[PDB]
């Protein structure tokens, strides 16, 4: 059993847009913009609207690029995180109570303050390549085991 998540990255030939946590679980980390699907929508529309409560903007059209599944030691549930990817946005991104938005250029990127998955899959995520991935953490900064792939479908 799991429960699904979204996942956006505003990935541009030369920048990734990213946010800073404010609170809530992943706070003082640097990441793309999701959280959890709800009851009566699909996967994209509660990543439309996550994408836009924590950075205002919208977009034309998100490009399913990648899973990962969690697993953390103790807790039955498991993270099903759908990755998303688009490169034309709508409007200026602007901080919320949850993100601050900033532009970084793809050689900048901060993996020291993200999550320490995405020093294994944001590669992945910059060639174009769809993948499926597994992560078992042990606490919020231990990976214990972990698998990845390249699929051809996500
Ligand atoms: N890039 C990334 N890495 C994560 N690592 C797992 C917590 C250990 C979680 C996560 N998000 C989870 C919540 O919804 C947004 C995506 N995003």
């Amino acid at each position: 059993a799991s429960r699904l998540y979204t996942l956006v990255l505003v990935l541009q030939p030369q920048r990734v847009l990213l946010g800073m946590k404010k609170r809530g679980f992943g706070a003082g980390r640097w990441n793309g913009f999701g959280g959890k699907v709800q009851e009566g929508e699909t996967i994209e529309d509660g990543a439309r609207r996550e994408l836009q409560e924590e950075s205002g903007l919208t977009v034309d059209a998100l490009h399913k690029v990648g899973q990962i599944v969690f697993e953390f030691v103790g807790e039955p549930e498991l993270m099903d995180v759908h990755v998303f990817c688009t490169d034309s946005i709508q409007g200026t991104p602007v901080e919320s109570d949850e993100m601050r938005p900033c532009w970084f250029q793809l050689d900048q990127i901060p993996f020291k303050d993200m999550w320490p998955d995405d020093s294994y899959w944001f590669p992945l995520l910059l060639q174009k390549k769809k993948f499926h991935g597994y992560f078992k953490f042990q606490g919020q900064d231990t990976i214990l085991d972990y698998t990845l792939r390249e699929v051809d479908t996500v």
